């Protein structure tokens, strides 16, 4: 709530699984929640879960901070192939400090470049994140 803002470096360890997520995904929707910390100054994985749905990804753990969850959904497009459009929704709900928001919102562009993320999204709450948006998000 009173700290400075810098971009984070991605350690190979978490970067590997960050890449493995898109290369080795399920036929269900999976999510990798990751963290940009200024104190480590590195972008590290908070946790990865599979076979669950959007409601769990937001509910499993209280963030009290701008955390971003990369959800990969098996979504087929008109070109006859089932694709894996994964998006990282950085949610800044109850507890999130202003500078930290901009901290995560800052390096969230870099992670989109790292894993070649399909898209990303931001919502300021935990409760209003659920299945309803998926069919209007895709």
């Amino acid at each position: 709530m009173t700290s400075s803002l810098t971009i984070c470096s991605i350690p190979d360890g978490v970067k590997e699984d960050l890449k493995k997520f898109r290369f080795s995904k399920s036929t269900t929707m999976n999510a990798l929640i990751l963290k940009i910390d200024r104190e480590s100054h590195e972008l590290q994985s908070e946790q990865l879960l599979n076979d669950c749905s959007i409601e769990e990804f937001k509910e499993e753990l209280p963030s009290q901070q701008p955390r971003f969850i990369l959800l990969s959904w098996c979504k087929k497009h008109s070109d006859e192939r089932i694709s894996y459009p994964m998006l990282l929704i950085y949610y800044c709900p109850n507890g999130s400090s202003p500078e930290l928001q901009m901290l995560y919102a800052g390096s969230r562009n870099f992670i989109v470049n790292e894993c070649h993320v399909s898209k990303n999204t931001e919502i300021r709450d935990i409760d209003e994140i659920d299945d309803e948006l998926l069919e209007s998000k895709f």
